């Protein structure tokens, strides 16, 4: 029941093998307790989860001088990201865009003949469960051995009051609490949605015992719907998505998201926009059958022994908001201050737990923050203007605002995009750059060459938003977004150096659009 | 013989399906002369050359309300990059780097069996053929009907002085001349390097007449010689490299230097280091038949119908430096002073023509900066500290100092990277992100997962320089170059929003390396 792994010190790859078998142990497997029982100090802080906020949040404090224990349901740190979530998926996103590259060039060059061609899905996510252990296991490692982290995982978190926590069985004090649990998956309530055949972006992971059919079905227009949307497309398997409003709103501007759609009703993805499912039929067995769903245009029957449910993630707040007695909002996010507290005191929530944005980069700085305020400091935390992105069969990155927007917010813009306005639309070898170069020069799939463009505000030459949809903008955005929030001109964009072919072609074409006396031009 | 274009106004298919007659027809076709012949004002510049620098220039200096002129062997603005240098090169690199994939999950879910399987270089390269016309007949269109800009293409450039230069059969006059004429490729005197089956960057893509064979030889050690080189080995053909220093000195930092060489190693290229070609074998027909070349260990000789040269490129100075007498440097570089002007008034050089960096930024920013000193501005331009890159089967960026460089410059360093130090060393799903995700979880595949470094100082933590080798960071770097320019502190950077997984795992890291009272760790 109890392993007191406190003076063992395993090795990577036994973290990893002990971590496969805890959690594939048929009763749960036996509690990580790890806990520096010589230390007279009491916790600074505990954290009520050991994920992408919690994990960072104990490291930042530890290294500060403070002490911390962490504690997970779960019997490796890390979070929801590399289990079942961003990795995971960033997988299944390589395979989409692969597979539109294969299936765009089918028989042609070294390309095999996709017609026909269904991908096993179950294959592919057999291989993500084959080494997600690795990194874990490098997590434990490295935070026991090297980080001194104290922690007790596989074992569900008591908190029994504002500075009392309970776990192993044993009971802990601490002068605060951050809570650090995040968000779990969505759900639909309808008659069936527990039906063998349905899956959420976590249960895939542990659940996809046999191989999907010939179609699927996705409920949800968002990221992880669209993501893992346009990989079951790319497993050349006819996909029907079912939005309960509009999808990818995600992409302000009106211009890119459309150019995004195309594309993806142009892989065979149907799209139903004010789509509710109605329920999902079975069959004597028990698993999906078909799916049944309202749609602006009456009634829709659709077999399928495949569902996924991609809705957006549910803050797990309701029974910590009730021991503690926290704030909730409207989606059901703890609520917290620009101090990440709670309405509750030495209390601080972090993770997807207070809500959008629910990305990895909120859980580690909120988690770091938090710890920081902890130990005296009084740093605020309000994540507004940042960088995104999200996949299909493409790469999608997005920061600021979108055109329409600019325009609404009063500005009166510019807009430089690429590929530029000619009697030839999109279908032009522009833009190319990196893993878009085949597109630009295949047959008629030059309109695949992808689609991006920036927004800039005549008079007062700044930079407002810029948005790309190709491969190798994600990472550039991090930094771009930064240099765009110190007030970037369309001038001191033209003047840095480019590295040709460059994914965004945002450079080159500053400097020259800069020089004209008026920027305007289109 | 001479084609007043003035006044036809074509459509960019009429002009990328001239282009292709003109540079197709046996006798060079026809001169293309789009000059306004009712503007009184004189030429404020002439540009030598309407590539990269060119074209560009002559855009910002017509944007500035200066009269310019462009010239041109070539039937189309945009130089080398477009034609047979960059874009090209891009293309082989995606195919390059698909191939590795492929190759190394030959059989494996969606992929074929590679082995026994050689690629279609002459197909591939075809391909780039068939559509290259389309952006020059945009490049056309758009530069005359949009930026007004006066041009004279496919017609080499007569510069009879300092004020004078010749087109078309007439002669002109300009307050300026800038001379942007770029490099030609490099060669090898040896015996036989003429042989049909030798082939350089730009003879590749106009008389690849064939499918090589089995082997190749490429002569080399730095960009081009390595783009193509993994680029032939990925079609699966026996690659020697003959260096004749050293491979790949472009990469600074050691240890990703030493990555990037055992990944091509890994993937049956041969490299050789301190290696001459001692001469090329041919057929009674003529064609290349071996190559015989002497190494450090004694000499050898290497079967092969196909050779690739991927010597430096060599500025076009001789004739134009005897025209105008222009001081030269040891390579054959134009020598202008932070203006861009030569030893001769009136008269500035700016492409591959004043040397390295040999880059389209430099060719862009020298070429535009130039235009605006002629118009009175003192714009002074020195390119240093800037961000680089190169293709082998993956993206190599780097930028600043490498680990020893910083050393060796006095600075106490502290270095975060990925993957991190364990028992396991690179045999681990990290790094991991885009396009490296499928490396990173495959059975043994792990090391491929990528490589990436960054340098700090100890003390002032600012940052010194970025390494990554993977995908998806190139296009960061061009921003990442410029925040580390500003005076970049490790705290400063884990202050960033990542988007994780991102190519580049900087931001995070450092905020975590950051938090400790001392940057010491490795
Ligand atoms: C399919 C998908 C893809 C995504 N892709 C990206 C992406 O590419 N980039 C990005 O930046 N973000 C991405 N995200 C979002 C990102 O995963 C989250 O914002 C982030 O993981 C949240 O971190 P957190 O620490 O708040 O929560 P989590 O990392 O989810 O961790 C919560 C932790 O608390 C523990 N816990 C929960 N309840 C209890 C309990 N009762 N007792 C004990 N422990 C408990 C868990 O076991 C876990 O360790 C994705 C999400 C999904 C669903
Ligand atoms: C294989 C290869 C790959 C490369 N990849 C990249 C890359 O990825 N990124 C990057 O930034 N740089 C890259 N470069 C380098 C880059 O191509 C050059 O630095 C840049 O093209 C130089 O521009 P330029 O204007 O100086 O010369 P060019 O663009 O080469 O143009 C010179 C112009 O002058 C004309 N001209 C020459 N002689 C005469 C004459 N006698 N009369 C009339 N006109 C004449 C030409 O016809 C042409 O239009 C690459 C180079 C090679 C060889």
């Amino acid at each position: 029941k109890v392993w007191n792994a406190r003076n063992d010190h395993l090795t990577i790859n036994q973290w990893a093998t002990r971590i496969d078998e805890i959690l594939e142990a048929p009763d749960g497997g036996e509690v990580i307790y790890n806990v520096d029982e010589n230390d007279p100090r009491e916790y600074d802080a505990i954290f009520i989860g050991g994920g992408a906020a919690g994990r960072f949040g104990s490291a930042y404090l530890r290294a500060m001088g403070g002490r911390q224990l962490i504690v997970d349901r779960w019997p490796f740190l890390g979070g929801s990201c590399p289990h079942n979530a961003c990795v995971p998926h960033h997988l299944f996103s390589d395979c989409a865009a692969e597979l539109m590259l294969a299936r765009t060039f089918s028989g042609q060059y070294w390309f095999p003949d996709m017609t026909e061609k269904v991908v096993g899905i179950k294959e592919v996510v057999d291989l993500f469960r084959a080494g997600r252990n690795g990194p874990h296991g490098i997590m434990n490692f490295q935070s026991k051995e090297q980080l001194n982290l104290e922690y007790i995982l596989n074992c569900p978190a008591k908190v029994i009051d504002n500075h009392t926590v309970e776990a192993a069985g044993k009971v802990f004090k601490a002068k605060n609490l951050i809570l650090a649990v995040g968000a779990g998956p969505g759900t639909l309530d309808v008659p069936g949605v527990n039906a063998k055949g349905v899956f959420d972006h976590a249960t895939l992971v542990e659940e996809l015992d046999y191989e999907p059919g010939s179609t699927v079905v996705v409920v949800g227009g968002s990221k992880t719907a669209v993501e893992y949307g346009c990989f079951f497309n790319a497993t050349g398997r006819r996909t029907v998505m079912l939005v309960r409003t509009e999808p990818l709103k995600l992409i302000k501007d009106n211009e890119t998201r459309a150019y995004v759609l195309d594309r993806m009703k142009e892989q065979g993805m149907e799209i139903i926009s004010g789509s509710n499912v109605t329920r999902i039929e079975e069959d004597a067995n028990g698993r999906v059958q078909a799916v049944v769903a309202m749609t602006p245009n009456g009634e829709m029957r659709i077999e399928t022994d495949f569902v996924f449910l991609g809705l957006g993630e549910q803050p797990r707040s309701a029974e910590l908001a009730k021991i503690l007695g926290l704030d909730l909002g409207p989606k059901g996010e703890v609520l917290v201050n620009e101090y990440l507290q709670t309405s509750v005191p030495n209390v601080y929530a972090v993770g997807d737990l207070i809500g959008g944005p629910m990305e990895m980069f909120k859980a580690r700085k909120s988690g770091c923050y938090a710890a920081r305020n902890v130990m005296g400091e009084k740093i605020s935390y309000t994540p507004k203007n940042y960088p995104d992105f999200l996949h299909t069969h493409y790469e999608v990155s997005f920061l600021g605002m979108g055109e329409e927007e600019a325009r609404a917010a009063g500005h009166e813009i510019v807009t430089i995009k690429m590929p530029p306005d000619t009697e030839n639309g999109l279908n032009v070898a522009l833009p190319a750059s990196d893993r878009t170069m085949l597109y630009a020069f295949g047959k008629g799939t030059a309109h695949m060459s992808g689609f991006q463009k920036i927004v800039i505000d005549a008079k007062t030459r700044k930079v407002l938003g810029a948005h790309h949809v190709g491969y190798g903008a994600k990472d550039a955005f991090q930094y771009l977004n930064v240099l765009i929030k110190q007030g970037l001109t369309v001038d001191e964009l033209g003047d840095m150096d480019e590295l040709f072919l460059n994914p965004t072609h945002f450079i080159q074409l500053s400097r020259l659009r800069a020089g004209s006396k008026n920027l305007v031009s289109l």
